[PDB]
């Protein structure tokens, strides 16, 4: 009489450092790219400033500072039964600057005390190695990731936490949503995976691709380094998955598509394989793109392929070959894409779309073979408190439960390895996107708005004791 | 200055013993399954009959006397500069029951002969054991390859052409689009693929996933004891490659289409990656479908993958969600596809979608990162020879050269790795599914019609010389 899921399914939920911790300076902390990044909303882009200016709001300074109130809140996430919780590492606690020679002790004491705490509890730590969140003077210093040196300094900081937390976090992922960079055109994605800034004149995707190159030169050399400090080690890569679909069955709608998805989806190539897909090389001969590769980086790659893919999933988008002028099936995400008029979608237009996780599940199973992990899926909206006290989001506990419905059925009828599902902003925390509060995630409702106000007090929402019953049933109610 | 395409390409063209040789009964040859097959047309099935019968008309018995006219045969794909030609050993020339325990010495000494002529011009011999031709003595006694037995029987005769040919052949495929019966709900591909004749009460689908279960093990045995013969030998697979594209992008179409590509394709899975996808295993549990697999076979089939991946490929497919009553996504090839509103179709309704091989090798490129070979493409159709004495088969030229513009973009554009291409029926023979003289895809005609009269006179049609001219320019002037 067993469930559909395996008995040690990790359920669970995730956040990101810089978006819920607060305490920005603690700890003799480094200023990140998430502390010099505004708040804007939806339609509204963020203003990425140079450093920290008189006169702009800062979300991610206090954010819902969890730095402090870690211990009460981790005993919310033991309340409903979280089996792992993914967070990331901040860079900036570890190596404020980046290219210290020793790192921060107190830095890595404060994960030393959360890891602990979610122990105790019999909740697994998850941890994302880089999550939108470098040394701001990696940027101004180096240039980022468009600096080969730049990979030393993240494989030093990787190297670090792997050998102080290798008794104590089994789950591991290198760099979070490494090809959300692929789109190259806005300022968000080169920035927060990669600290580029433009210049006038600069050729943005030649550029991206470069930071991409030596991101996946990091990761491999931080894959080897980490099974080296402890074999049983897990270490997997995370992309953001969100399928394109080709518009019809017109051969050109078909083709878009899939061109579509080697061009955002190489970077789990070289993560899996371990080598470049050949129409990368085409690409760029076509666009003249130069990228700095050598011999050492080729063994690199293909000595730290990844145990698992972490992804995100949130939604799914549409394709089609409406765009002229386009002989060689570029793909512009800014461009190429369309609605899909068999879906709804979220107040920020993100498409709800629960069958395509399976979908999902199925192309990263039927490309690699390799186990996975959810460890983001979320609905993001407005929340109201009732009369009553609470969030009656009902709204938030139908979206999840469809996707986990769909999880289920690939597992289940589709025989998908799948490690767990860990929901994303499970305690309200500040977005990404727009550095909003009022975008909230969380099965927590969290007592801060966007103009910095409010006791920041937690308390459980509808869906709290709903995603209780989740766990406790291993997925059978819902 | 060199071309988009390599330049040991192989070009050439392909056929397959008992649509073109005739000598049925010649050096002591076996009945075999397309000896017991009648004439068709389109829209009007094949009769399959048993044994030989009196009254019937069995157009493969005569074909074009190929068997006779090969060396005035083998002289024209010169004069096209042919750099290989692709046919198939027939099974019952060499075991013309399948189970004798030493090979026919005339059957080993025609392909001797045949191999010989073609070297004689350069041209390279490009073998497929198995085409639709097994002995007929293996359905009757042994239930075809429904029976275990007949993996030996097939692996014995690999191993006498393998060794016979180790220095005359150096391209190898072993099963003849193996995916066919894919479609188990039509009599043609279990037959042709496997020697299954159905009776009252069958499960089918049990059965054809029984037969196709032995031919992957006989395959992988066929691959390891090829190698051991002489490891410089290329063989590879055999799948007949149609695309499912999703109707439209509703999830439900997705879904329908991944998962329809997941059972028409297993059969690469297992042939490339030497294990069987999960989606299968769980598929026949639910079905309550038995296999007979044991740990011999796991381990055959895991060292005995392939070196490339040969296909056919001359049309698309669409597929949609309309179907009522089949909540699992099961694919029926009868009755899940729709017609593309988008394209051409050919007088026997084979849609015309040169783009999608395109598509075909990307998709076999970033499932399977192996050398590909398009073994099969052409264009069927009704031939009228003019007062000049040729067929202007302008039509014909026309599908082949937008077929080759869209894999020298694949190659120059995506990367892909292609060894060749070897347009289907280069010569005029004896059409599969209907059996048909006038369903022509020649380069050169054949004068012989479907009531079995003419010359058999063999005069070059347009196509020839235009070949000839796209063979000469490696494909640079189409
Ligand atoms: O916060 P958003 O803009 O609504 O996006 C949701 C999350 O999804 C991903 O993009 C990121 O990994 C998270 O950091 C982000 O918060
Ligand atoms: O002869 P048909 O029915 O038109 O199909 C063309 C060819 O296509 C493939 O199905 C077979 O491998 C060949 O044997 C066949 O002849």
């Amino acid at each position: 009489a067993m469930s559909k899921l395996p008995e040690n399914f990790l359920w669970g939920g995730a956040v990101a450092a810089h978006q819920l911790e607060g305490g920005w300076q603690e700890g003799g902390k480094g200023i990140s790219v998430a502390d010099v990044m505004t708040a804007g909303r939806h339609g509204v882009a963020r203003e990425i400033t140079a450093g920290v200016l008189e006169g702009k709001y800062y979300p991610n300074h206090e954010a819902i500072d969890f730095y402090h109130h870690y211990k009460e809140d981790v005993k919310l996430f033991a309340e409903m039964g979280f089996k792992c919780f993914r967070t990331s590492i901040a860079w900036t606690r570890i190596f404020p600057k980046g290219d210290e020679a020793e790192p921060n002790e107190a830095g890595l004491q404060f994960y030393d005390d959360l890891f602990d705490e979610c122990l105790k509890y019999g909740i697994e730590p998850v941890v994302t190695l880089s999550h939108f969140e470098l040394p701001y003077h990696l940027v101004t210093e180096y240039g980022g990731f468009t600096n080969r040196k730049v990979i030393d300094f993240f494989v030093h900081f990787a190297e670090v936490c792997f050998r102080r937390y290798k008794d104590k976090v089994k789950y591991w992922m290198t760099f979070n949503e490494i090809n959300n960079q692929a789109n190259y055109q806005e300022d968000f994605a080169p920035f927060t995976n990669s600290g580029i800034v433009y210049k006038e004149g600069d050729d943005r995707e030649a550029i991206m691709y470069q930071a991409a190159h030596y991101e996946l030169v990091a990761s491999a050399r931080a894959v080897k380094i980490g099974h080296a400090i402890n074999p049983n080690l897990n270490i997997g890569c995370m992309v953001a998955m969100c399928p394109i679909y080709p518009a019809t069955c017109n051969p050109k709608d078909i083709l878009m598509a899939q061109k579509a998805m080697q061009k955002r989806y190489y970077f789990a190539d070289v993560h899996v394989h371990g080598f470049y897909p050949e129409h990368i090389f085409k690409y760029w001969e076509r666009k003249a793109i130069k990228v700095d590769f050598t011999e050492r980086d080729k063994k690199d790659l293909f000595e730290g392929t990844v145990d698992y893919i972490g992804f995100s999933y949130y939604m799914s988008f549409v394709i089609d070959a409406h765009r002229e002028n386009n002989p060689y099936y570029d793909y512009l995400e800014t461009e190429d894409l369309v609605k899909n008029p068999y879906v709804k979608a979220s107040d920020w237009d993100w498409q709800i779309d629960p069958q395509g996780l399976r979908y999902a599940l199925n192309w990263f199973t039927d490309m690699y073979h390799l186990p996975l992990f959810i460890v983001e899926n979320g609905f993001g909206a407005i929340d109201q408190v009732e009369a009553d006290g609470m969030v009656h989001d009902d709204y938030r506990i139908d979206y999840l439960g469809a996707h986990i419905k769909e999880m289920i059925k690939a597992v289940d009828e589709d025989g998908v390895e799948l490690m767990g599902y860990t929901p994303w902003g499970c305690i309200d925390l500040v977005s990404a996107g727009t550095g909003e509060m009022r975008k909230r995630y969380g099965f927590i409702y969290v007592d801060k708005d966007d103009e910095g106000k409010g006791t920041l007090k937690r308390s459980p929402k509808l869906s709290f004791n709903w995603y209780k019953e989740v766990i406790a049933s291993n997925g059978d109610d819902i």
